[PDB]
């Protein structure tokens, strides 16, 4: 069922944080996300948006500010195969996110809200998530 | 084994630099080290040298500064052990960094040489590795 993983971020995150997720990606599996967002409300602004897109074949990143949606960036290829468990690495740094899937540097989303707002992680989605870890 | 490794830094590294750090201990291992070098030169400044020494029992963080060594600080038991294999994360953050291993977080290593005079990480002594890769 879908009701997004969520998981808070007490002391927020800053430059050194690091992400782990794990999971695997059901084999009829359309799409999913990891949202680093700001607040609890519904529509809270989103530092990040991971959208990995296997029905289009692409893995979409972006923000959302105010209640709008930016400039979205598109990663080289699709690092994800339904059936698959996959582990996604997201660090932040002092200027951006940088996104490992599977031992290899994927993408470098430079920021656009500031790494201080962000309060929380929300995966959501096409995946049966094994765990989220921050360090 | 697998190498008295060496792996070049040419920009340096900045918080948000993850270390990954694979391996075996193998069965009558003494002692390894994990090198943090500001130059390729022998007995080159160190920014961390993390020591398992599986002989004695204790973990020791160091930095080595201008020729001599600064002072010991040592992390809570040995969570490594002959004929297993390990996994550390080594996370450079804004004020120091930050040893995972196992999974939990073990040891913060406040900073005492900038972060920017790094070049080189060496990893050897006692040990097999597996693969070391840097995010």
């Amino acid at each position: 069922s879908n009701v997004p993983h969520k998981s808070s971020l007490p002391e927020g995150i800053r430059p050194g944080t690091v992400l782990r997720i794990r999971g695997l990606v059901p084999p009829n599996a359309s799409r999913f996300h990891v949202n680093l967002l700001c607040g609890e409300e519904q529509g809270s602004d989103a530092a990040l948006h991971f959208n990995p897109r296997l029905d289009t074949s692409e893995v979409v990143f972006n923000s959302k500010e105010q209640g709008s949606w930016g400039r979205e960036e598109r990663g080289p290829g699709v690092p994800f195969q339904r059936g698959q468990p996959f582990e996604v690495l997201i660090i932040a740094s002092d200027d951006g996110f940088k996104a490992v899937v599977g031992d290899a540097q994927y993408h470098h989303f430079r920021h656009r809200l500031p790494l201080a707002r962000v309060r929380l992680v929300e995966v959501g989605g096409d995946v049966q998530l094994d765990s989220v870890r921050i360090f």
